[PDB]
């Protein structure tokens, strides 16, 4: 309890040392990134925050809030709250206290955040369509059965909880310049900031906000809890609508300055934690790396040793494609080529025979009546421009081709999904199925194997990392014939 | 030095207690999988491998035998391998011995996989073609130079540096009942065998191949190492062609039995792991569970105490994608529809209505005349088939669709990303791009907003969690003109 006012700093520091957060949470290692530190040109560390047991920092703050409201037999009373990663953190302390607690949810959830939270201990009532529809009852259920109402982030003691983390920054590399938090509703970043400012003043501290979800840097700009209109919801947990209140406002005195960020960033972010780490963000654990990221190059900050928060790891397995394929884009990992080859009662071979060796993504064609039927070709890169140069000259030696991959938004997002369709007339073909083990120029193989003496009308690949039915032809190494495949009918045939 | 024959039982044990890993390996945690030991009926356990500060295994045995060299001043003459996945393991050994190392490698490896291993610290030749050919290099130099050849496998004491691994684990859970173990060249297997059996002879150890790179299955059965024809390359660290050795055919007269899986099972394997445990495999890493899951069943294995090994963790971001992808085949997840909508100057509109609230992954469409332009839907589900049905039926009150989701390998796997093509005749028509918030029907509002009133050719829509550049409409909330867009032309317009 002993906080619900307007604690002065010390208090908060007080409180964050007084605070039983270990009874359930884990000090996180703070590792620094080899690449990334090397590439950008500062010491760069990570706040591994994901390996609490809830994944998430959300522990520190719902325990020592819980486990000092007790000091009231009022555990025996009870408490509820209504979430997703949150619910996550009290389920996992009720139970740690033995207090039964009470997490509602929409009525349409997901099984899987459903039973995350059942299992880490806590009884759920799916009561909602809409999420304040859940709260609504929550805040109800208080009133009447008189649970206690555990605040994701509006709560001294959460917020004091959560300093938590500053207090063993500090004491695991003091010699930091700059910190990186996100802000969701602000808890985490508004008991860092105290902290540090109260023990490490010189240190900077800097919120990182989602573009979409500047609950933060909109309140400051009025100078007023505002509420947004729309929430992005990629970061989740970061998707607050009304920063949090007094004490964030209020707490967030201390903070050094401020910065949002885009979707695609934080997707970096994602890329990058995991490859040099191996660690798995979630678009808000990621987030304020991406900031970082931003405020590196902003600034032209080099040589500093700089940290971040990995403040969570919820994410769906099939969430990752997502990322990857927008990483991508702001890659230059392939070429996308509308190269266009002359025949059609010889052969693509030819075309093939000189990029046989170079890794093909994807090689798709249609029957089409030009003289010329055109084909969407796809090559893995390693040399970036440079050796797409090359394909490219390389390719001047015979039909001439198209560069659709270099700043083609509509190719890298669309098209190269939508080649296809249907031919002109009707058709005389037959559909086939092939697989084959992929290899350095497999296809070729496939194609040289295949012969030459066909009047293949349809041709389909994409292929390393992404697809594991190697081919589908069309004509007038593994076979199925897949003729008069529904499919096919109803969008290819025609 | 100190193995080089035919090590009898013990000595292996010895070797093992008298091995220094953890000068430089770690003991790593062996945790319980709570979703899926409760899903199967058993306690299954995994060895967190990944966590040694090579991501996985092999530190142990180049960390052992090169260690236990030095006893001969012959560090001081040096070691040489050639590899990916284990010239990192000697890498990082190299450096803590101060015990100057080589690592040959293919000539065109990945900048990637070169860095990591320079890194570690070792110096890296990049010298081959084929990986027989950066192999006969080092072989070669050593001869000359007189590095030091270490083994992925093939060696007594690398392999009792790996049976510390069944040490711990041993001494982590005394009450397991089987084990199972990755089988690449089989020093792991090897290593872990020998101890268990001596120790601990009740328990069983499987190993656990890849249907592609069954070296051991092979050998075994021809009672000969034998040289594989082909290896897979998913799991790449288990592509092994020929086993072991002696040391490893020898000491598979511990192993209790084996067992196969396809890459198709691994990329589950790997759901999984991340899903319970938030770790994250790499195909070998993987490898094991699936056995596992496949050894539960074949065996109806019901109430066990199951452990496998998280051999290690090197994997590319973007070679998640593949994985995801694989998985979603083998699920249930969507609903994949040619529903044929009547209209051409009216809408998809009335269509969609009945779908608002419902998840739209992809609606794509063009031009085609046929009184009833076809629809390639596609609806995110929860409860699996039974959902399905419904939709479905409740389809059932318009137009008539077609199921090409359930079995449909071929909508499944290839047209779904060929949906689209040419339309018959030229076409006046203009293309635009859309983005916007992506909720559960925002779709529709878009549809609702974009009005009723169009003669829309081309409509393409793939979502939550693959795509952000929201939608592309061909006509007769954001916008861009992309009309006379070069990819369009060459592909889609005509
Ligand atoms: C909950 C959470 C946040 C931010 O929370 P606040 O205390 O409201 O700022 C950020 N990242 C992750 C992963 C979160 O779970
Ligand atoms: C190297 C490795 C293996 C198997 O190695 P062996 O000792 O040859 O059996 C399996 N999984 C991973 C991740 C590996 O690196």
């Amino acid at each position: 309890q002993p906080l619900s006012g307007a604690p002065e700093g010390a208090e908060y520091l007080r409180a964050v040392l007084r605070a039983p957060v270990y009874e359930a949470a884990q000090v996180t290692p703070l590792q620094k990134m080899e690449k990334l530190s090397s590439r950008l040109d500062n010491v760069i560390l990570v706040k591994r925050e994901d390996r609490q047991p809830v994944h998430s920092f959300k522990l520190r703050g719902a325990y020592a809030m819980m486990a000092g409201l007790t000091e009231e037999q009022k555990a025996h009373g009870v408490i509820t709250a209504s979430a997703g990663n949150h619910a996550q953190g009290v389920a996992f302390s009720s139970a740690r206290l033995g207090v039964k607690a009470l997490i509602v949810m929409p009525t349409a959830t997901a099984d899987i955040k459903v039973d995350a939270v059942r299992g880490f201990g806590g009884e759920v009532l799916l009561h909602g369509a809409n999420f304040d529809e859940a709260k609504a009852k929550a805040i109800e259920l208080s009133q009447q059965q008189g649970f206690t109402w555990v605040p994701p982030f509006d709560h001294p003691m959460v917020i004091a909880g959560q300093g938590t983390l500053a207090l063993e920054l500090l004491q695991q590399d003091a010699h930091l310049d700059r910190v990186f938090v996100p802000v969701g509703g602000g808890g985490l970043a508004a008991g860092v900031a105290v902290l540090i400012k109260q023990l490490m003043p010189q240190i900077k501290v800097i919120a990182v906000e989602a573009e979409d979800s500047a609950c933060l840097k909109a309140a400051l700009d009025a100078g007023h809890p505002v509420d947004l209109p729309r929430v992005g919801l990629f970061a989740e947990g970061v998707a607050v609508k009304r920063i949090g209140d007094e004490t964030f406002r209020l707490c967030q005195e201390y903070l050094d300055d401020i910065i949002t960020v885009d979707s695609d960033a934080i997707c970096a972010a994602m890329k990058d934690l995991f490859e040099d780490v191996r660690a798995v963000a979630e678009p808000s654990g990621a987030l304020a790396l991406a900031g970082m990221k931003k405020y590196i190059a902003l600034h032209n900050i080099r040589g500093e040793r700089l940290a971040h928060i990995l403040s969570g790891a919820n994410v769906n397995f099939h969430g990752l494609r997502y990322v990857s394929e927008r990483c991508e884009l702001g890659e230059q990992r392939e070429a996308l080529l509308a190269v266009t080859i002359p025949e059609e009662k010889g052969s693509f071979l030819k075309f093939c025979q000189l990029l046989g060796g170079r890794s093909v993504t994807e090689f798709n064609y249609r029957f089409a009546d030009a003289k010329n039927a055109c084909i969407f070709v796809g090559v893995r890169l390693s040399r970036g421009l440079e050796e797409r140069k090359e394909i490219l000259q390389m390719l001047n030696d015979g039909g001439y081709s198209v560069v659709d991959l270099s700043d083609d938004e509509m190719a890298k997002l669309h098209v190269r999904y939508m080649v296809g369709g249907r031919p002109s007339h009707p058709l005389q073909e037959r559909l086939y199925s092939f697989e084959f083990p992929e290899s350095p120029g497999a296809l070729l193989r496939f194609l040289n194997t295949l012969g030459t003496y066909w009047n293949i009308s349809l041709f389909h690949y994409r292929s390393h990392g992404t697809d594991y039915g190697r081919v589908l032809a069309a004509f007038e190494y593994d076979c199925h014939d897949e003729t008069n495949n529904p499919a096919f009918r109803f969008f290819l045939a025609g």
